[PDB]
């Protein structure tokens, strides 16, 4: 019943009138039956360096290998809980987005040693020590986190503020944060703290 890859390719093809396996952007969002799994029919998506498998229900990050001009993840609107199964895109993967899902851990986002756009705005993460995870990540400059517990946190005590100086005081380099950009006096505020 569930959309398969297979399926959702084609359905994408006649729509667009391309050749699948020569598309920059492949988009398989918002199948009716959402698509449930990822499978290995992404292996053939080998000029793909966006794919759009966002407004699903999948449930587990899987299958990215085959895809090796992938830039940016579009997974946006599924079911996922886990940041997991990225090794056969982190040599190229430049942008995770994944607002919408049930991630309550960012483990694993370490691997994504090149990424430099994470939206994930509406997941599930409560508490700064996710935050620090991302310190790792050399070239992260774009960060969604809105409507995460932790940001609503702070939302509620009118304290959005304060929250972006905890995120710059651990992103030192951050440049744009929940779509807003990191202003200088934030910077000297995270720097004179931190």
């Amino acid at each position: 019943k569930a959309t398969t890859i297979k399926d959702a390719i084609r359905i994408f093809e006649e729509r667009k009138s391309v050749v699948a396996t020569e598309a920059e952007k492949v988009e398989l969002h918002g199948m009716i039956p959402p698509i449930e799994k990822m499978d290995a029919t992404l292996s053939t998506l080998k000029a793909c360096k966006h794919l759009a498998l966002s407004t699903n229900n999948i449930e587990k990050i899987s299958s990215l290998s085959g895809m090796e001009n992938l830039r940016i993840l579009s997974l946006g609107r599924n079911l996922i809980k886990k940041i997991e199964n990225l090794d056969a895109v982190a040599d190229t993967l430049e942008e995770l987005w994944i607002s919408y899902n049930q991630i309550a851990s960012l483990s694993g986002i370490e691997k994504l040693v090149n990424l430099r756009v994470l939206y994930m705005s509406n997941n599930k993460i409560t508490n700064w020590g996710e935050i620090d995870k991302l310190a790792a990540l050399d070239k992260l400059e774009d960060l969604l986190l809105a409507g995460n517990p932790l940001y609503n946190d702070y939302k509620e005590n009118n304290a959005t503020s304060e929250y972006r100086i905890e995120v710059v005081k651990r992103l030192p380099n951050l440049k744009k944060l929940d779509g807003m950009p990191v202003d200088v006096d934030e910077r000297e505020q995270a720097n004179v703290a931190r």
